[PDB]
């Protein structure tokens, strides 16, 4: 469709979702939730990460917590070409002030101590309490991502120092809505994802998001029209609070938000996000920044089933994640962590490498390029006779991710 | 901006909504917001139709309801300048089934809980006794329709029901979501083949009545079909033929046909509330995004109802969700967005009229107009109709000369219509002496109604003259523009014109 | 054709040329050409000014010519469908130093009295010499044209200048040969070509258009190659020289100008010029100007045979000619000054109304309306059921043309 | 510049050139270059391509040229980072028709006069003795071809005749155009239907001629059709079969026959003088750049040829025209500029070439890359072959990263000639082993081949890196791009790729 309107206009109900769902889900885990068993099928389901929340509980229980949702995750480990990566997000109880209460401290230092993967960091009001988080998770949580939760006027209002200090954010819908009035929430809401897309920065969406469902197996059709628009808004990821943690239905609660943001993508105009995205980035010469935006372009122009990115750090695959392609953006990793955070970013499929090193570079790149493709022929990306675009250093130690290569499927 | 991703990044909550808000509101006039008094200050707050609904009350009680809402409405004509257009829309009952009184004395409400037994019956001993075990409803022929597992949803989906066991004239039900089952409440059969007729005998004599009582739009209910439409439309007849049908789209059905019965109909209401009882919920936003795309495509008028500050029955303010989901009907391309509880029989009707003003306004700010009439401009079919041409030529020229509005001089309205289907930025300005097309226009995005009652100058020059300034006037007061700022103007060329085939670019004095 | 490109590609030398020759002819009488019997068969074959050499002949001699010009001109007045305007231009002798010598103010002040249209005055180097042929002009001859020649390198290097002060300009190739090199000269021509039509004014190409036609009844493939490509780069019109004065061949020679201009139509690609003139304009709220880019506008979109202009002194439809229309712009006039002077745009077609004015305005809109529509038909740029665009005035003496109406051909 | 106009607006003739000369030079090689002294000159002043006019002289004679041109571009050898390879160019004799030897002692020449009759004869009696009155020619047939009232032009269009009378072997004809007639004048029939073969027994001879001695291109002289390239390609056979085939359009049936000649060839050549016998003067502008732009389209190389710099026969400097025309053709998009007599055998060919080059390096000031880049990737049918893929996302990336060069490692030179065909502003730099390759790629506009001597390393990243530093090095003696600076480069991913799919995004050391 070559406009927006016509885009709109040829949606159809009655036809089953043709495209993957590209956003994450964040599900908060509690009593309901917290069994190995209930985990298996929530991740099966499509749960990327598991919220923890540290307003309630002791550090034992969290700790059981953690150890349940890793014993779940890895139980999936026998098959690396269908492993998905599970992340750990600590959630801290913030103040009820300075930006990091004693309880913090001490919440942020279990925290490195247990290997969580991000932080959501509550109440952040400037810049200056987003780097007292850093400086508490220090040199050993250095790697460890901070999302800043947006939860009051004052975060709204200086909203630019918090997401450049930041590495993501957390849009908390209900708590905007006790200090700012109704008619301007979801103002507040576009104009933050808005900024974060811009940036290449993840964005998440949390709050009275399917809170119905702690009594009921369904939604209400306001709820998922709420969900499906926080998705069209540009959201990376969905967070689910008491549907997953208490409620009677957590499971439900978890393939109802996948079934609806699957139905969201249908409405999703890809190629406009990227032409602006393109238009508004400023003009560099730095290798990787001009090999993402090319290798965004092929896979617009070439009908790419994938980006494949070979990542370390995860940086080179949220480059090209930033001007939001259609296909999706396999990133292929050694580091596990890098394989839980790229979760974050929508349209990144991250895929943990355990196949040990080869010493001829070459090879080495062709086994894991192997191993993408099998990942994507699996999961229905791509078959055999599609093209796909694969991003590499040159030579081993290379700084950039600047050798891009259009591949027939083999 | 001159991207959609930067008109999102310089949204400021901080600063006060510099835009008009160019949306219609349709306020349901019942008990609460029914005297001459609140329908003022309904007025003056932003309300521009008046929606009574047939489903309940007399056509005595009606008369004297459109009677106050005429009283209240030229209450205001005394200042043409300041004068606002009100349109009044007949909502027929339609083919709906309903339950029976609540028994005995006290409180009118029983509690139906969960996994308890409930037997509806069609015995008339218990029309008037209505309670946790036994439920009467009005539609006889409910055993054929219904099968063992069918759903029974009561009150506008508060309450649902599954069949256990049917019978000649009984079916024993399981509530599966329990709530206080009041007196006369809407019943929906979810996928079965109800037999009602699309115009009942008593719809016959409400769309005759609204004839009568020159209302100018009626909101059909229940449509499945064009052939339903085509009903409406013969039944109102000769004598009613300009006043606009509006269809409701309620049902699966309706969506499957929607093509035709959009073809059909002079506009369409999306009842959101309705659909999600027979449509799964993680796919009506679909629904409403597809009916709101295709209206635009068509340029007809769409109208969001249902589920919209129902909140505001009991509260002075709505929740942020409520505020989030009014707000994307507007973005999504919606004409018109309709209050029903909250103005009918709520006790806060002046403030959720109010509250509909502000959210509509600061949703304004999140329009990107240009991408809406480069996309309409490119979908429109090539034509030489020189009407269609100028109001694309006007749309075109109010983006480029930064206009404050188009002035259309239009006796039917249907000049303005034809700009307002390319979604201007700037207020189109209808000046009209005919004051049913001022009503019906509300009915349309972006058009700003005004009705002049100054006699026809003979020299036609001098006239349209007259009826510029006139609206030069009402946008200098209404904020739109001042001098110095330029709009356009479009008018027939003669008085004898059959098209609106002139444009002119206009220097505000 | 959406591309420049395949507009090139599309390009068919056996097809005849379905376009008008929209560029103006302008021809330079002499001996050859003098007589009464040559003017009407050179103004038949496309002449649109005459233009007289006053480096040459006595006031006599000239008067003589100017007054064969108008007998073979008015000669075509008894049919005023038909008639054609034909303009009279004073080329100055120049210096040979002052702007303006002791002979060229008497040269000047004789234009003037003969009722000239435009004078091409030689040698211009600065804006003051400009004003000073203005000066000379004054009162008497100030809606009398003033074209500047540009003929040497200070002409160049001050063009922007002589540019603002004057209302047209000359390029003339071969005196420009000698100042500056060869292989620069072709860039100047385009410089120059580009700065008028960016201005709005009209520039002409003269010397080394047809020369050998002096002495054959055909012209060269490279004298063809280079005329057409000075109506590519954007020249309003084209001046033939002693092919016309003193030749063998003059009526041959405006019939091969007639048929490589027309040629040349078929290698313009109009969206093109009119889409970047339209960004490069400065933005306005002037009626006028909104109202000349929304004729031109229209006329691509609603396929439109012509735009015609009512106009007194000819500036509305010079606006609309700035833009580039594909359609002919059909400029209706009671001036027969306006009709002369507005050959000096390309796609002007000037007509001459000589009914007398009605008392109603909008009666006698509609009968030089209906005159243009005779006149377009008899010309074949529309016919019945093709659709026009007609621009106005709204009252009668309306300093605006602001009123722009879509009108079907009767 | 965002727009062409302010592209051609902000021209001066003041401030030098600063960018290259884009456009390959291609000079006839004749009795005034031939010497190794004059060619060597000739190559340091831009020569390109040397042209072997096979019309004239045996194969002893051509072969001597031909030694000379490689002596002389060998002698630059000894710096692989300097040198530049030279093409060798045979030009066939074709389809001619010839006048005869003039008579008597004397001066060669004789006046015809306008008005005056010429009876032509093909009685070989007359062979050698040409004067005012009988004049004899080769073409035996000319009778049953030509009409009374058909023109007959001698010596690229000099004098023209018409036919008045007939006869067995011989046609009586009026002078129209006057002129100095030589021995041995081409003379062309405009609108006659010539029967002489495509390749004649002597073209046959000339072409076998050129595969022995390795010549890089052929210029195929009078091609009508796609049959008559094939035939050419047959005769070069599989021992030929990389020589590029470039067919001349010299007549009506070429232009007419256009794309079926252009789908058959390598590359085209314009010959506008030949053109401008037999098509109107007002039309032979329009197939010039209807056959550059197909050209362009179709990526493959594009000449233009005759009446170039004609007046530097006799004259150190060009005329005014004669630069307009040739900067022109380079703004019209042809890949090459060819100049015949002015090298061949004029007084001032060495002066001929450096005009050729200045006004040449003139010219690219007025083009506009963007616009040809944007029009180009449109255009291009939608694909998913690597290759294509990746050439266009390197002239995507060297607009960006406001690139020094596209680096293109390459054997048969394929993959460079797809890049060239988006017509980048940045020098495609093209790295080959293959010494034909690196002559053969001056037919593109953009590629600057650049002959790697250096011996195959085994290990392949070692030897594509090694590559790259010599394009490097050559880059900066160029000076296209310093240190700092970035580049395309495009490579094979293993030693038996197929496809030229890898791009790399790589700062100059
Ligand atoms: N990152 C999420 C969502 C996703 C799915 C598929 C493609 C891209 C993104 C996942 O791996 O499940
Ligand atoms: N038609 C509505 C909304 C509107 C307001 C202002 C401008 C345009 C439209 C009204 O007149 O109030
Ligand atoms: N102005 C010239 C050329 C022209 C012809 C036709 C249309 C537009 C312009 C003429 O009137 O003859
Ligand atoms: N191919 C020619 C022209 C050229 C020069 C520089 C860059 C690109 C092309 C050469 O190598 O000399
Ligand atoms: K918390
Ligand atoms: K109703
Ligand atoms: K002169
Ligand atoms: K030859």
């Amino acid at each position: 469709a070559d406009t927006f309107l016509e885009h709109m206009c040829r949606l159809d109900i009655d036809s089953p979702p043709i495209t993957a769902r590209n956003t994450g889900i964040i599900c908060t885990i509690g009593p309901a939730s917290r069994s190995v068993e209930t985990l298996k099928e929530m991740i099966k389901s499509g749960m990327n990460v598991a919220r923890l929340n540290f307003s309630h509980g002791t550090h034992e229980y969290h700790a059981e917590t953690i150890k349940n949702v890793r014993t779940a995750t890895e139980s999936f480990a026998s098959d690396p070409i269908l492993y998905r990566p599970v992340a750990v997000a600590l959630d801290t109880k913030g103040p009820e002030l300075p930006a990091v209460s004693e309880k913090d401290i001490q919440d942020l230092k279990f925290g490195v101590e247990q290997d969580v993967d991000m932080v959501f960091a509550s109440f952040i009001r400037k810049a200056s309490d987003v780097h007292e988080v850093r400086k508490v998770l220090g040199e050993k949580g250095k790697n460890i991502k901070i999302i800043s939760k947006i939860e009051n006027h004052e975060g709204v209002r200086r909203f630019d120092e918090i997401l450049e200090a930041s590495d993501g954010i957390m849009v908390a819908r209900g708590d905007l809505g006790i200090e700012i009035p109704a008619e301007k929430v979801f103002l507040a809401q576009k104009m933050m994802i808005g900024r974060c897309n811009r940036a290449g920065k993840p964005v998440i969406c949390a709050t009275q998001m399917l809170e119905s469902m702690i009594k009921k197996p369904r939604p209400t059709r306001a709820e998922g029209s709420d969900v499906a628009n926080a998705v069209l808004d540009g959201a990376d990821c969905i967070m689910l609070s008491g549907e997953t943690a208490k409620g009677d239905y957590p499971l439900e609660a978890v393939r109802m938000q996948h079934l609806i943001a699957r139905e969201a993508e249908a409405a999703i105009y890809h190629l406009q996000l990227f032409e602006e995205l393109r238009r508004l980035a400023p003009i560099t010469s730095d290798p990787t920044e001009a090999t993402a935006v090319g290798a965004v372009e092929a896979s617009f122009k070439c009908c790419s089933g994938a980006i494949i990115v070979l990542t370390k750090s995860g940086r080179s695959a949220h480059q090209v994640a930033r001007y939001r392609p259609r296909a999706p953006i396999i990133a292929v990793t050694r580091n596990p962590q890098t394989a839980r955070q790229a979760h974050l970013y929508r349209g990144i499929f991250p895929v943990l490498c355990k196949d040990p090193v080869q010493e001829a570079w070459a090879e080495d790149v062709d086994l894991r390029v192997n191993f993408a493709m099998n990942v994507g022929k699996a999961r229905g990306f791509f078959k055999k006779g599609d093209v796909v675009i694969v991003l590499t250093g040159w030579r081993p130690g290379s700084g950039f991710t600047n050798t891009m290569r259009v591949v027939p499927v083999p």
